[PDB]
Protein backbone atom coordinates (compact mmCIF):
# COMPACT_ATOMS: atom_id res chain seq x y z
CA UNK A 1 0.00 0.00 0.00
CA UNK A 2 1.06 3.68 0.33
CA UNK A 3 3.57 5.42 2.62
CA UNK A 4 1.99 7.19 5.62
CA UNK A 5 1.64 10.95 5.07
CA UNK A 6 2.95 10.86 1.49
CA UNK A 7 1.04 11.37 -1.78
CA UNK A 8 0.55 7.97 -3.46
CA UNK A 9 2.77 8.45 -6.54
CA UNK A 10 4.14 5.76 -8.86
CA UNK A 11 6.18 3.29 -6.78
CA UNK A 12 7.66 1.11 -9.58
CA UNK A 13 8.19 1.32 -13.40
CA UNK A 14 4.66 0.01 -14.08
CA UNK A 15 2.85 2.75 -12.13
CA UNK A 16 5.32 5.51 -13.21
CA UNK A 17 4.90 4.99 -16.99
CA UNK A 18 1.10 4.96 -16.48
CA UNK A 19 1.47 7.99 -14.16
CA UNK A 20 2.34 9.90 -17.37
CA UNK A 21 -0.46 9.83 -19.99
CA UNK A 22 0.67 9.77 -23.66
CA UNK A 23 1.94 12.97 -25.34
CA UNK A 24 -0.68 14.88 -27.34
CA UNK A 25 -0.10 16.73 -30.65
CA UNK A 26 0.96 20.01 -28.98
CA UNK A 27 3.59 18.46 -26.67
CA UNK A 28 5.03 16.48 -29.63
CA UNK A 29 5.17 19.66 -31.70
CA UNK A 30 7.01 21.54 -28.96
CA UNK A 31 9.61 18.75 -29.03
CA UNK A 32 10.12 19.36 -32.78
CA UNK A 33 10.78 23.07 -32.14
CA UNK A 34 13.21 22.28 -29.28
CA UNK A 35 15.07 19.79 -31.51
CA UNK A 36 15.26 22.33 -34.37
CA UNK A 37 16.94 24.80 -31.98
CA UNK A 38 19.20 22.12 -30.43
CA UNK A 39 20.36 20.82 -33.82
CA UNK A 40 21.00 24.45 -34.92
CA UNK A 41 18.46 24.36 -37.80
CA UNK A 42 16.83 27.58 -36.58
CA UNK A 43 17.99 30.37 -34.20
CA UNK A 44 14.62 30.47 -32.51
CA UNK A 45 10.88 31.01 -32.81
CA UNK A 46 7.83 32.26 -30.99
CA UNK A 47 4.46 30.63 -31.58
CA UNK A 48 1.13 31.96 -30.31
CA UNK A 49 -2.51 30.92 -30.59
CA UNK A 50 -5.66 32.47 -29.17
CA UNK A 51 -9.42 31.93 -29.31
CA UNK A 52 -12.08 34.61 -28.68
CA UNK A 53 -13.40 33.13 -25.42
CA UNK A 54 -10.04 33.21 -23.59
CA UNK A 55 -9.85 29.43 -23.02
CA UNK A 56 -6.97 29.22 -25.51
CA UNK A 57 -4.08 31.54 -24.72
CA UNK A 58 -0.96 29.71 -25.80
CA UNK A 59 2.52 31.21 -26.15
CA UNK A 60 5.79 29.34 -26.46
CA UNK A 61 9.28 30.67 -27.13
CA UNK A 62 12.26 28.66 -28.33
CA UNK A 63 15.91 29.45 -28.82
CA UNK A 64 17.77 32.65 -29.49
CA UNK A 65 17.01 36.07 -30.97
CA UNK A 66 20.38 36.06 -32.80
CA UNK A 67 23.40 33.99 -33.79
CA UNK A 68 25.75 36.68 -32.40
CA UNK A 69 27.14 36.02 -28.91
CA UNK A 70 26.52 38.73 -26.33
CA UNK A 71 28.95 40.32 -23.90
CA UNK A 72 28.83 37.22 -21.64
CA UNK A 73 29.50 34.93 -24.61
CA UNK A 74 25.91 33.64 -24.53
CA UNK A 75 23.08 33.59 -27.09
CA UNK A 76 20.22 35.61 -25.66
CA UNK A 77 16.66 34.25 -25.89
CA UNK A 78 13.88 35.11 -28.33
CA UNK A 79 11.00 36.26 -26.09
CA UNK A 80 7.31 37.16 -26.54
CA UNK A 81 8.33 40.81 -25.97
CA UNK A 82 11.48 40.81 -28.15
CA UNK A 83 11.49 43.65 -30.69
CA UNK A 84 11.42 42.12 -34.18
CA UNK A 85 11.34 43.19 -37.82
CA UNK A 86 7.80 42.61 -39.15
CA UNK A 87 8.48 43.33 -42.82
CA UNK A 88 5.24 42.63 -44.80
CA UNK A 89 3.37 41.71 -41.60
CA UNK A 90 3.18 45.54 -41.41
CA UNK A 91 0.62 45.39 -44.26
CA UNK A 92 -2.18 44.27 -41.92
CA UNK A 93 -1.50 47.28 -39.69
CA UNK A 94 -1.63 49.71 -42.63
CA UNK A 95 -4.80 48.06 -43.99
CA UNK A 96 -6.42 48.66 -40.58
CA UNK A 97 -5.32 52.29 -40.63
CA UNK A 98 -6.84 52.82 -44.08
CA UNK A 99 -10.10 51.22 -42.95
CA UNK A 100 -10.23 53.55 -39.92
CA UNK A 101 -9.92 56.52 -42.30
CA UNK A 102 -12.85 55.07 -44.24
CA UNK A 103 -14.93 54.68 -41.05
CA UNK A 104 -14.24 58.30 -40.11
CA UNK A 105 -15.43 59.54 -43.51
CA UNK A 106 -11.99 60.74 -44.62
CA UNK A 107 -11.82 58.42 -47.64
CA UNK A 108 -13.98 56.18 -49.80
CA UNK A 109 -12.62 52.79 -50.91
CA UNK A 110 -13.72 53.27 -54.53
CA UNK A 111 -12.62 56.89 -54.97
CA UNK A 112 -9.64 57.37 -57.27
CA UNK A 113 -6.28 58.11 -55.61
CA UNK A 114 -5.86 61.29 -57.68
CA UNK A 115 -7.05 63.64 -54.88
CA UNK A 116 -4.66 62.44 -52.15
CA UNK A 117 -2.00 60.76 -54.32
CA UNK A 118 -1.53 62.97 -57.41
CA UNK A 119 2.11 61.82 -57.39
CA UNK A 120 0.93 58.22 -57.90
CA UNK A 121 -1.70 59.27 -60.48
CA UNK A 122 0.86 61.08 -62.61
CA UNK A 123 3.19 58.05 -62.66
CA UNK A 124 3.54 56.15 -65.93
CA UNK A 125 3.43 52.42 -66.63
CA UNK A 126 6.75 50.75 -67.58
CA UNK A 127 6.10 48.72 -70.72
CA UNK A 128 9.60 47.54 -71.67
CA UNK A 129 13.00 48.70 -72.92
CA UNK A 130 14.41 49.59 -76.35
CA UNK A 131 17.61 48.10 -77.80
CA UNK A 132 19.79 50.85 -76.26
CA UNK A 133 18.39 50.02 -72.79
CA UNK A 134 16.21 53.14 -72.50
CA UNK A 135 12.93 52.60 -70.64
CA UNK A 136 9.66 52.58 -72.60
CA UNK A 137 6.96 54.34 -70.54
CA UNK A 138 3.30 55.03 -71.25
CA UNK A 139 0.21 56.61 -69.74
CA UNK A 140 -1.93 54.50 -67.42
CA UNK A 141 -5.30 53.31 -68.71
CA UNK A 142 -8.03 53.72 -66.08
CA UNK A 143 -7.75 55.10 -62.53
CA UNK A 144 -6.25 53.52 -59.41
CA UNK A 145 -8.64 53.40 -56.46
CA UNK A 146 -7.92 52.79 -52.80
CA UNK A 147 -9.51 49.32 -53.15
CA UNK A 148 -6.97 48.50 -55.87
CA UNK A 149 -4.20 49.44 -53.42
CA UNK A 150 -5.66 47.29 -50.64
CA UNK A 151 -6.04 44.27 -52.95
CA UNK A 152 -2.74 44.54 -54.92
CA UNK A 153 -4.58 45.06 -58.25
CA UNK A 154 -3.26 48.59 -58.96
CA UNK A 155 -0.52 47.57 -61.41
CA UNK A 156 2.24 48.36 -58.90
CA UNK A 157 4.93 45.72 -58.26
CA UNK A 158 8.27 45.31 -56.43
CA UNK A 159 11.79 45.87 -57.81
CA UNK A 160 13.01 42.60 -56.22
CA UNK A 161 10.24 40.59 -57.92
CA UNK A 162 9.20 41.80 -61.41
CA UNK A 163 11.66 41.36 -64.31
CA UNK A 164 10.79 44.77 -65.85
CA UNK A 165 11.64 46.57 -62.58
CA UNK A 166 14.76 44.41 -62.05
CA UNK A 167 15.96 45.71 -65.43
CA UNK A 168 14.82 49.27 -64.60
CA UNK A 169 17.15 49.21 -61.58
CA UNK A 170 19.95 47.53 -63.57
CA UNK A 171 19.81 50.38 -66.12
CA UNK A 172 20.36 52.81 -63.23
CA UNK A 173 16.97 54.53 -63.09
CA UNK A 174 16.69 54.16 -59.29
CA UNK A 175 20.27 54.96 -58.16
CA UNK A 176 19.19 58.37 -56.78
CA UNK A 177 15.95 57.00 -55.26
CA UNK A 178 17.65 55.66 -52.13
CA UNK A 179 18.88 57.04 -48.80
CA UNK A 180 20.72 55.29 -45.96
CA UNK A 181 20.81 52.19 -48.19
CA UNK A 182 16.98 51.97 -48.19
CA UNK A 183 15.35 52.19 -51.62
CA UNK A 184 12.24 54.33 -52.09
CA UNK A 185 9.03 52.32 -52.45
CA UNK A 186 7.39 55.38 -54.05
CA UNK A 187 9.82 56.03 -56.98
CA UNK A 188 9.40 52.96 -59.27
CA UNK A 189 6.78 53.00 -62.06
CA UNK A 190 3.83 50.60 -62.29
CA UNK A 191 4.03 47.58 -64.63
CA UNK A 192 0.35 47.25 -65.51
CA UNK A 193 -3.01 49.05 -65.45
CA UNK A 194 -5.36 48.97 -62.46
CA UNK A 195 -7.70 45.98 -62.49
CA UNK A 196 -5.57 44.16 -65.07
CA UNK A 197 -4.01 41.63 -62.68
CA UNK A 198 -3.08 40.73 -59.10
CA UNK A 199 0.56 41.75 -58.58
CA UNK A 200 2.27 41.89 -55.18
CA UNK A 201 3.59 45.45 -54.86
CA UNK A 202 4.25 48.72 -53.07
CA UNK A 203 0.47 49.25 -52.67
CA UNK A 204 0.53 49.59 -48.88
CA UNK A 205 3.44 52.03 -49.05
CA UNK A 206 1.23 54.29 -51.18
CA UNK A 207 -1.82 53.54 -48.98
CA UNK A 208 0.27 54.66 -45.98
CA UNK A 209 1.00 57.98 -47.71
CA UNK A 210 -2.75 58.29 -48.31
CA UNK A 211 -3.41 57.88 -44.56
CA UNK A 212 -0.79 60.50 -43.76
CA UNK A 213 -2.30 63.00 -46.17
CA UNK A 214 -5.94 62.25 -45.22
CA UNK A 215 -5.23 62.76 -41.52
CA UNK A 216 -2.43 65.31 -41.51
CA UNK A 217 -0.33 63.03 -39.29
CA UNK A 218 2.83 61.07 -40.10
CA UNK A 219 2.13 57.34 -40.16
CA UNK A 220 4.16 56.85 -36.96
CA UNK A 221 1.97 59.19 -34.91
CA UNK A 222 -1.19 57.77 -36.55
CA UNK A 223 -0.06 54.21 -35.67
CA UNK A 224 0.58 55.18 -32.04
CA UNK A 225 -2.73 56.97 -31.56
CA UNK A 226 -5.01 54.53 -33.38
CA UNK A 227 -3.58 51.04 -33.10
CA UNK A 228 -1.09 51.06 -30.22
CA UNK A 229 -2.86 53.20 -27.64
CA UNK A 230 -6.24 51.40 -27.81
CA UNK A 231 -4.50 48.02 -27.29
CA UNK A 232 -2.01 49.22 -24.66
CA UNK A 233 0.95 48.48 -26.95
CA UNK A 234 4.17 50.35 -26.03
CA UNK A 235 6.69 48.65 -28.36
CA UNK A 236 5.33 49.02 -31.92
CA UNK A 237 7.06 51.63 -34.12
CA UNK A 238 8.42 52.63 -37.55
CA UNK A 239 11.20 54.49 -35.73
CA UNK A 240 13.24 51.78 -34.00
CA UNK A 241 16.40 53.92 -33.92
CA UNK A 242 14.55 56.41 -31.69
CA UNK A 243 13.91 53.70 -29.06
CA UNK A 244 17.13 52.88 -27.15
CA UNK A 245 15.15 50.55 -24.88
CA UNK A 246 14.02 48.39 -27.87
CA UNK A 247 17.44 48.56 -29.54
CA UNK A 248 19.08 47.10 -26.40
CA UNK A 249 16.81 44.02 -26.57
CA UNK A 250 16.02 43.62 -30.30
CA UNK A 251 16.42 40.50 -32.39
CA UNK A 252 19.11 40.31 -35.06
CA UNK A 253 18.09 39.03 -38.46
CA UNK A 254 19.58 35.66 -39.41
CA UNK A 255 20.12 34.44 -42.98
CA UNK A 256 20.34 30.86 -44.18
CA UNK A 257 23.05 30.54 -46.83
CA UNK A 258 21.74 28.83 -49.98
CA UNK A 259 24.94 26.80 -50.45
CA UNK A 260 25.36 25.00 -47.08
CA UNK A 261 22.14 25.65 -45.12
CA UNK A 262 24.11 27.20 -42.25
CA UNK A 263 22.79 30.12 -40.21
CA UNK A 264 24.69 33.42 -40.33
CA UNK A 265 24.26 36.92 -38.94
CA UNK A 266 22.46 39.18 -41.45
CA UNK A 267 23.55 42.80 -41.10
CA UNK A 268 20.27 44.10 -42.57
CA UNK A 269 20.12 47.75 -43.63
CA UNK A 270 16.66 47.79 -42.00
CA UNK A 271 18.24 47.32 -38.57
CA UNK A 272 20.72 50.23 -38.92
CA UNK A 273 18.44 53.00 -40.26
CA UNK A 274 14.69 53.64 -40.12
CA UNK A 275 14.77 55.74 -43.29
CA UNK A 276 13.30 59.19 -43.76
CA UNK A 277 9.73 57.98 -44.25
CA UNK A 278 7.20 55.42 -43.06
CA UNK A 279 6.67 52.65 -45.59
CA UNK A 280 3.43 50.96 -44.55
CA UNK A 281 4.19 47.89 -46.64
CA UNK A 282 7.22 46.90 -44.57
CA UNK A 283 8.46 49.28 -41.88
CA UNK A 284 7.08 48.41 -38.43
CA UNK A 285 9.10 46.85 -35.60
CA UNK A 286 7.26 45.12 -32.79
CA UNK A 287 7.14 42.07 -30.54
CA UNK A 288 5.19 38.86 -31.30
CA UNK A 289 3.10 39.68 -28.20
CA UNK A 290 1.98 43.05 -29.48
CA UNK A 291 1.26 41.64 -32.97
CA UNK A 292 -0.99 38.95 -31.40
CA UNK A 293 -2.94 41.71 -29.64
CA UNK A 294 -3.89 43.02 -33.11
CA UNK A 295 -4.93 39.60 -34.43
CA UNK A 296 -6.83 38.80 -31.25
CA UNK A 297 -8.78 42.11 -31.29
CA UNK A 298 -9.84 41.38 -34.88
CA UNK A 299 -10.87 37.81 -33.97
CA UNK A 300 -12.93 39.01 -30.98
CA UNK A 301 -14.64 41.76 -33.04
CA UNK A 302 -14.24 43.87 -29.87
CA UNK A 303 -14.46 47.21 -31.70
CA UNK A 304 -11.16 48.54 -30.30
CA UNK A 305 -9.56 48.94 -33.77
CA UNK A 306 -12.51 48.75 -36.20
CA UNK A 307 -16.26 48.22 -36.08
CA UNK A 308 -17.19 44.51 -36.45
CA UNK A 309 -18.84 45.06 -39.86
CA UNK A 310 -15.67 46.73 -41.16
CA UNK A 311 -13.60 43.76 -39.97
CA UNK A 312 -16.08 41.47 -41.76
CA UNK A 313 -15.29 43.33 -44.99
CA UNK A 314 -11.60 42.39 -44.64
CA UNK A 315 -12.58 38.71 -44.93
CA UNK A 316 -14.76 39.03 -48.08
CA UNK A 317 -13.32 37.85 -51.42
CA UNK A 318 -12.54 41.15 -53.17
CA UNK A 319 -11.61 39.81 -56.64
CA UNK A 320 -14.03 39.33 -59.53
CA UNK A 321 -13.74 35.90 -61.19
CA UNK A 322 -11.18 37.00 -63.83
CA UNK A 323 -8.73 38.28 -61.21
CA UNK A 324 -9.45 35.43 -58.77
CA UNK A 325 -8.57 33.03 -61.57
CA UNK A 326 -5.37 34.83 -62.53
CA UNK A 327 -4.17 35.13 -58.89
CA UNK A 328 -4.65 31.42 -58.25
CA UNK A 329 -2.87 30.56 -61.50
CA UNK A 330 0.07 32.84 -60.59
CA UNK A 331 0.29 31.52 -57.01
CA UNK A 332 -0.07 27.85 -58.05
CA UNK A 333 2.76 28.40 -60.58
CA UNK A 334 5.01 30.19 -58.05
CA UNK A 335 5.87 27.90 -55.14
CA UNK A 336 9.32 29.56 -55.21
CA UNK A 337 7.65 32.76 -53.96
CA UNK A 338 4.82 31.12 -51.97
CA UNK A 339 2.88 34.07 -50.53
CA UNK A 340 0.68 31.60 -48.61
CA UNK A 341 3.51 30.09 -46.53
CA UNK A 342 2.41 26.86 -44.79
CA UNK A 343 -0.83 26.58 -46.85
CA UNK A 344 -1.07 23.82 -49.49
CA UNK A 345 0.76 24.89 -52.65
CA UNK A 346 -2.38 24.35 -54.69
CA UNK A 347 -5.45 25.87 -53.07
CA UNK A 348 -8.45 27.89 -54.23
CA UNK A 349 -7.83 31.40 -52.87
CA UNK A 350 -8.99 34.97 -53.14
CA UNK A 351 -7.70 38.27 -51.73
CA UNK A 352 -9.56 40.27 -49.10
CA UNK A 353 -8.52 43.55 -47.49
CA UNK A 354 -5.38 42.70 -45.49
CA UNK A 355 -4.47 39.27 -46.90
CA UNK A 356 -5.22 36.05 -48.73
CA UNK A 357 -8.56 34.30 -48.10
CA UNK A 358 -8.95 30.50 -48.27
CA UNK A 359 -12.02 29.69 -50.44
CA UNK A 360 -11.98 26.07 -49.29
CA UNK A 361 -11.01 24.13 -46.18
CA UNK A 362 -7.27 23.42 -46.20
CA UNK A 363 -7.79 19.83 -44.95
CA UNK A 364 -11.48 19.22 -44.22
CA UNK A 365 -12.04 19.57 -40.47
CA UNK A 366 -8.37 19.10 -39.43
CA UNK A 367 -7.00 22.60 -40.19
CA UNK A 368 -7.85 26.13 -41.35
CA UNK A 369 -11.35 26.62 -42.68
CA UNK A 370 -12.81 28.40 -45.67
CA UNK A 371 -12.97 32.14 -44.95
CA UNK A 372 -9.66 32.32 -43.06
CA UNK A 373 -7.37 35.31 -43.74
CA UNK A 374 -3.58 35.15 -43.83
CA UNK A 375 -0.33 36.77 -44.83
CA UNK A 376 3.28 37.01 -43.62
CA UNK A 377 6.53 38.92 -43.39
CA UNK A 378 9.91 38.25 -45.00
CA UNK A 379 11.66 36.78 -41.95
CA UNK A 380 9.30 33.74 -42.04
CA UNK A 381 6.56 35.38 -40.02
CA UNK A 382 3.12 33.90 -40.73
CA UNK A 383 -0.23 35.04 -39.27
CA UNK A 384 -3.80 33.89 -39.80
CA UNK A 385 -7.29 34.54 -38.46
CA UNK A 386 -9.90 31.80 -38.80
CA UNK A 387 -13.38 33.06 -37.80
CA UNK A 388 -15.10 29.69 -38.40
CA UNK A 389 -12.64 27.77 -36.22
CA UNK A 390 -12.60 30.55 -33.62
CA UNK A 391 -8.77 30.70 -33.69
CA UNK A 392 -5.94 33.01 -34.66
CA UNK A 393 -2.29 31.99 -34.82
CA UNK A 394 1.12 33.46 -35.41
CA UNK A 395 4.48 31.90 -36.05
CA UNK A 396 7.31 34.34 -35.57
CA UNK A 397 10.85 33.76 -36.77
CA UNK A 398 13.60 36.26 -37.59
CA UNK A 399 15.12 34.24 -40.43
CA UNK A 400 15.47 34.99 -44.15
CA UNK A 401 14.98 34.10 -46.95
CA UNK A 402 11.19 33.90 -46.90
CA UNK A 403 9.66 30.42 -47.49
CA UNK A 404 12.44 28.60 -45.62
CA UNK A 405 11.47 24.88 -45.68
CA UNK A 406 12.44 24.21 -42.06
CA UNK A 407 10.37 27.19 -40.79
CA UNK A 408 7.45 26.28 -43.07
CA UNK A 409 7.39 22.66 -41.85
CA UNK A 410 7.57 23.76 -38.20
CA UNK A 411 4.80 26.32 -38.78
CA UNK A 412 2.57 23.65 -40.34
CA UNK A 413 3.33 21.29 -37.42
CA UNK A 414 2.39 24.09 -34.97
CA UNK A 415 -0.93 24.93 -36.61
CA UNK A 416 -1.86 21.26 -37.14
CA UNK A 417 -1.32 20.52 -33.42
CA UNK A 418 -3.28 23.57 -32.21
CA UNK A 419 -6.23 22.81 -34.47
CA UNK A 420 -6.16 19.13 -33.47
CA UNK A 421 -6.44 19.91 -29.74
CA UNK A 422 -8.23 23.25 -29.56
CA UNK A 423 -10.32 23.97 -32.65
CA UNK A 424 -13.99 24.20 -31.82
CA UNK A 425 -16.88 23.05 -34.01
C1 LIG B 1 10.39 44.40 -47.85
C2 LIG B 1 9.57 43.31 -47.19
C3 LIG B 1 8.79 42.50 -48.21
C4 LIG B 1 7.61 43.31 -48.75
C5 LIG B 1 8.26 41.21 -47.64
O1 LIG B 1 8.19 40.96 -46.43
O2 LIG B 1 7.76 40.25 -48.60
C6 LIG B 1 7.70 38.87 -48.21
C7 LIG B 1 6.28 38.65 -47.68
C8 LIG B 1 5.69 37.33 -48.16
C9 LIG B 1 4.30 37.08 -47.60
C10 LIG B 1 5.72 37.39 -49.66
C11 LIG B 1 6.88 37.70 -50.26
C12 LIG B 1 6.95 37.72 -51.73
C13 LIG B 1 8.12 37.88 -52.36
C14 LIG B 1 9.43 38.03 -51.61
C15 LIG B 1 10.13 36.68 -51.50
C16 LIG B 1 9.21 38.66 -50.23
C17 LIG B 1 10.52 38.70 -49.42
C18 LIG B 1 11.64 39.43 -50.16
C19 LIG B 1 12.84 39.65 -49.25
O3 LIG B 1 13.44 38.39 -48.93
C20 LIG B 1 13.89 40.55 -49.92
C21 LIG B 1 13.56 42.03 -49.78
O4 LIG B 1 13.48 42.42 -48.40
C22 LIG B 1 14.64 42.84 -50.49
C23 LIG B 1 14.39 44.31 -50.27
O5 LIG B 1 13.99 44.70 -49.15
O6 LIG B 1 14.58 45.10 -51.22
C24 LIG B 1 8.10 37.99 -49.41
Amino acid sequence: HHSSGLVPRGSHMGSIIDAAAAAGPVVLMETAFRKAVESRQIPGAVIMARDASGNLNYTRCFGARTVRRDENNQLPPLQVDTPCRLAAATKLLTTIMVLQCMERGLVDLDETVDRLLPDLSAMPVLEGFDDAGNARLRERRGKITLRHLLTHTSGLSYVFLHPLLREYMAQGYLQSAEKFGIQSRLAPPAVNDPGAEWIYGTNLDWAGKLVERATGLDLEQYLQENICAPLGITDMTFKLQQRPDMLARRADQTHRNSADGRLRYDDSVYFRADGEECFGGQGVFSSPGSYMKVLHSLLKRDGLLLQPQTVDLMFQPALEPRLEEQMNQHMDASPHINYGGPMPMVLRRSFGLGGIIALEDLDGENWRRKGSLTFGGGPNIVWQIDPKAGLCTLAFFQLEPWNDPVCRDLTRTFEHAIYAQYQQG
